[PDB]
């Protein structure tokens, strides 16, 4: 499917006058040249010249094939080739002699280039001493333009088993017109001119003298690109006489597109090019038996029990050396300190509102430790360690009503949560016993950005409600008094508190902004400029916290964490509990009857952790890594099962924590992403720092809440930009005219498009009013009646090339 | 292998250079329209049938064109 | 400037005496607001998200709409004391 060619020249080395073959370009789907140095140029596609293709074409409108010869060395090709050059009346009798001297000659490198000190172009005489050529030369095109690692993506590129040809050209002055020789071998065979262990199978001799408009190095150049077309290499496969090869050349030549110079070329009119060029390459293809090329998996249901676990083991753990080392960039440091803050400060806000909702059994010291020790096992033993665990709002909605219900029956509140843990330890093994995960197959984009949508919609109105919270809680007013006590909570109103809050997230988030903008700037060295851009959020930070802690006499509110490693109420509860009983037995139907609260833990901790784990791994954004989906679902139940045994709450991938994470560890390219930082290193220092952050309480004792704002602004903001619903809704406003080039715009009509969002729309409008709903614990449920939707109603509305368009599994392919 | 509409395009666009419409102007005899027709072909260059995909082979097109241009108002 | 404690018993008829609340940081919103607008709007001007006479339009009276806007914020805003422009009474 795939050969090796090598472009060789008769040249002269400046030390001594002497003549050798030397390599001169190589082709592996593309064109590499060297220069006068002995280093290859970039690689580049092959653009050829229309004197050299003509000079082949009647070259070979009249040259001989040599077909099945069978020969394994060099001089017995050389000898069969010259007899037949002699027989056909081509060449003269008193010729050969000179000819198998100069053919029969040492093949010399790169590596001996510097060795000898260059090479130059010769002439071979009647005499066989090399001479300079008499027409004038100029320097070469592709060596000027594109010479200004490598040795083994050359080694890789080459196919395991495939055969090689090679080209040689050279002038002679005792010629009279230039011959063409094509001999294909019986048996491909080793020669020793290519020191590559690739064989051999057909061979090309090209020789001549002067004349104008011919130069050799071009007509090599194009017969090297016509040998490199696959269609043309199947033909010289089953060529079997010269006309079908003539009528192969014919229609490469026929089907090929040539473009004249201009006077002022522009890139708007020369894409108009794009269909034509597709067309001439379909024809390449209507008289072509192939087809055209340019028009294992993670998940598959296997026979043997466990087999997803021991597939994704195998296939992750070898890239152990590797996710250490990645994390040696300054990046990876300015990731885990802008997590360290994003995961605190939502772990703080939920564990305060669990304290103060089920009377302090549940606090913010074991949520924490909690935090800590399943980030830190996910970190060691993950296969995705991009992942953020944390707590939840259906986590704490469902902690909400079986608290009630526990208080309506008058049973305990931390013993029943052992038996929930040990159902769902029960319910996880037998799922993976069954690897019963392919269902993640079924979910399309549809409820993928749906979900996205809604998360970081719902996210950006809490951080709303809080900001007015905060005006709620002070308001304007005239007169205030100044006699009040702020110990644990100031009462009363105060003065300028709220507009100092305001001012200080706008700052946070105007400095974000501009810095983000600035990174893609093109205003200082590159990196410097990447460096400074590398840590905008510490920035804004470290300036907001001096000018606040400037400013003396005015409060605002600041984080607070619990002061020891205590637990939250030592009234009645200990380190350790007993499952049978702490003061009440625990009756018989109860245990029998916990199994229920367990299913609905266990479909909601499932959806959200592959649908979370499908948005962050899509091949879109450059993960060239696979991500394992079995293993972390074992690894996320198991640690929140032995926590809930401990009495801590079990916790679960965040959405919106872990595209932050994703986004912040994106190197990019001058937009496109470039490729993405995987390591495992963030993750461990995420969780020692938070572990250690009660010991850090003179640092957190000056940081406002108020900072945090912008910075939730900020990421609820910047996460919305892979979406592609919301680049739908933004096209429909945009008149029609200023629409992108994307398929989906020009192959459906425009209320097409506004049909389908609208649906789906109105689907997050009912997502939205089941959220707000007091039966809000139903809201997976029709998350999952989606899917049918897309199966069976789509198609009954839409038709399934325009169902296929919209709802693609790849973005760029459709 | 004759379209004589293909012909005329041709024509046409030798017509349509600067170059070749000055030549022809200050031309006396048909070795000079010989020579600008030659000189004119020289700076073309044709694309044979390549695999790649078409926009970012269209796009890798425009250094050397610009190395032709270069070479032809010399 | 701002401090911890203020009089509330202070006359306001002439203009005001000694330091107040909740006057600055208001006053500096409104600015920041205005020039945000001002900005937001001269930019949409020359976007492409509604048709050309009614973006043109809209975003011909940008400096006007957001004067509008940030006197309705204010005005619908009672207890505090902003500064006003002041002319004379009469020929
Ligand atoms: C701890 O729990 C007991 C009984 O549930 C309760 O009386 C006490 O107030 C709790 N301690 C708190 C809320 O600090």
């Amino acid at each position: 499917h795939k050969v090796y060619v090598e472009l060789q020249e008769l040249v002269m080395d400046e030390k001594n006058q002497e003549l050798r073959w030397m390599e001169a370009a190589r082709w592996v789907q593309l064109e590499e040249n060297l220069g006068e140095n002995g280093a290859w140029g970039r690689p580049h596609l092959s653009h050829l010249t229309f004197w050299s293709l003509l000079e082949l074409r009647r070259v070979f409108t009249k040259g001989t094939v040599l077909l099945d010869l069978q020969e394994t060395s060099l001089a017995g090709v050389a000898n069969q080739l010259l007899d037949r050059f002699i027989f056909e009346d081509q060449i003269r009798p008193q010729d050969r002699e000179e000819l198998l001297r100069a053919l029969l000659l040492k093949h010399s490198h790169a590596g001996e280039l510097e060795a000898l000190g260059g090479v130059k172009p010769a002439v071979l005489t009647r005499s066989g001493d090399p001479s300079q050529p008499l027409l004038p030369q100029h320097s070469s095109l592709e060596t000027q333009l594109f010479c200004e690692h490598s040795p083994s993506g050359i080694l890789e590129k080459i196919p395991p088993d495939s055969e090689a040809t090679l080209v040689l050209v050279g002038r002679a002055d005792f010629l009279e017109q230039p011959v063409l020789g094509f001999v294909r071998l019986q048996e491909a065979a080793e020669l020793e001119a290519v020191e590559l262990p690739v064989p051999i199978r057909f061979l090309f001799v090209l020789l001549g003298p002067e004349a104008p408009h011919i130069d050799y190095t071009q007509l090599g150049r194009a017969a090297a690109t016509l040998m490199s077309e696959r269609v043309f290499r199947i033909d010289a496969y089953m060529a079997q006489s010269r006309g079908e090869l003539l009528h192969s050349l014919e229609g490469f030549l026929d089907c090929s597109l040539v473009l004249p110079p201009t006077d002022a070329p522009s890139e708007q009119a020369l894409l108009s090019l794009v269909p034509v060029q597709r067309e001439l390459l379909r024809r390449r293809y209507q008289s072509s038996p192939a087809k055209p090329d340019s028009s294992d998996d993670p998940l598959q249901q296997t026979g043997q029990l466990f087999g997803g676990l021991v597939r994704d083991i195998r296939r992750r753990y070898p890239y152990y050396l590797s996710d250490i080392t990645d994390a040696f960039s300054p990046q990876v440091l300015a990731a885990v300190i802008f997590i360290y803050f994003a995961a605190l400060s939502p772990a703080i806000t939920f564990g305060g509102l669990l304290g103060e909702k089920t009377r302090n059994q549940m606090g913010v010291s074991e949520l924490l430790i909690s935090t800590a020790v399943q980030g830190i096992l996910f970190a060691l033993l993950g296969a995705q360690p991009l992942l953020v665990v944390g707590f939840s709002g259906p986590l704490l909605v469902f902690e909400e009503a079986f608290f009630s219900f526990c208080e309506t029956n008058g049973l305990e509140y931390i013993v029943g949560r052992v038996w929930i843990g040990f159902w769902l330890i029960l319910l996880v093994v037998l799922v993976v016993a069954f690897e019963g995960s392919f269902l993640v197959r079924f979910i399309s984009r549809y409820t993928q950005e749906i979900f996205s949508f809604l998360i970081s919609l719902i996210f950006i109105y809490e951080t709303f409600s809080k900001l007015i919270k905060i005006f709620q809680d002070h308001p304007l007013q005239k007169t205030y008094n100044y006699n009040v006590l702020m110990v644990p909570k100031p009462q009363g109103p105060l003065p300028n508190t709220a507009l100092l809050s305001l001012v200080l997230m706008a700052g946070t988030f105007f400095f974000a902004m501009m810095l983000r903008k600035f990174k893609n700037s093109s205003y200082f060295p590159g990196k410097l400029r990447r460096v400074i851009g590398d840590f905008g959020v510490p920035i804004s930070i470290l300036i907001m916290v001096l000018v606040d802690f400037f400013i003396q006499d005015t409060y605002t509110q600041k984080l607070s964490v619990p002061d020891g490693f205590k637990v939250s109420n030592s009234s009645a509860r200990g380190w350790v509990i007993h499952p049978l009983g702490l003061r009440s037995e625990f009756p018989i139907w109860m245990m029998f009857a916990s199994a229920l609260p367990a299913l609905l833990v266990f479909i909601l901790i499932f959806l959200e952790s592959q649908i979370t784990t499908l948005i962050v791994s899509k091949p879109e954004r450059k993960m060239v890594k696979g991500s394992g989906f079995h293993l972390d679902l074992l690894l996320v139940v198991g640690m929140g099962g032995v926590a809930a045994l401990f009495g801590m709450p079990w916790l679960s991938a965040t959405t919106v924590r872990s595209v932050t994470h994703a986004n912040a560890l994106t190197v990019m390219g001058k937009a496109q992403i470039q490729e993405v930082k995987e390591q495992r290193i963030s993750g461990l220092l995420v969780a020692v720092l938070v572990g250690l952050s009660i010991l850090m309480e003179p640092i957190l004792s000056r940081i406002p809440l108020a900072v945090l704002f912008g910075i939730f602004l900020y990421m609820g903001v910047t996460s919305l930009s892979g979406i592609q619903l919301f680049d739908r809704i933004l096209l429909l406003f945009k008149p029609p005219k200023y629409h992108p080039d994307v398929p989906y715009v020009k192959r459906v009509k425009t209320w097409r498009m506004h049909l389908f969002t609208g649906i789906q729309i109105i689907c997050l409008a009912v997502l939205w009013v089941v959220k707000s709903t007091p039966a809000s614990l139903a809201l997976p449920f029709v998350l999952i009646l989606t899917v049918p939707l897309r199966r069976v109603l789509l198609p009954l509305i839409f038709r399934n090339v325009e169902l296929q368009c919209l709802d693609a599994d790849d973005a760029k392919a459709t």
